[PDB]
């Protein structure tokens, strides 16, 4: 089983960007990571996963947050960037098309 207690995720953007993306953002439904780019600055922390949310970044409060000021907090946040993450499958899948979860908490897209 996959903890869902919240976690602490250092991340290093070093060269580009953070390596992944994220997607929600509307009414307060919060900002989840729909893809983590391998080799990048996520993966390589290892730590991080689809379906996570991002609860805050460098302590700023994001679960209420909009895409758009995910994007630019996650963009300020410089070259260490901690996040405070949370596995969150259920409320991920109604995002992705044809996604679900599977009962060992994985998240499946037939």
């Amino acid at each position: 089983d996959i903890p869902r207690e919240p976690r602490r995720i250092v991340i290093h953007r070093g060269s580009t960007g953070l390596g992944f993306n994220i997607i929600g953002g509307e009414d307060g439904e919060g900002i989840f990571i729909s893809f983590i780019l391998a080799g990048g600055p996520a993966d390589l922390s290892g730590e991080l996963r689809k379906g996570d949310q991002i609860l805050s970044v460098n302590g700023v409060d994001l679960r209420n947050a909009s895409h758009e000021q995910a994007a630019i907090a996650l963009k300020n946040a410089g070259q260490t960037v901690t996040i405070i993450a949370q596995y969150k499958p259920e409320e991920y899948s109604r995002f992705e098309a044809n996604s679900r979860v599977n009962s060992s908490g994985r998240i499946v897209t037939n």
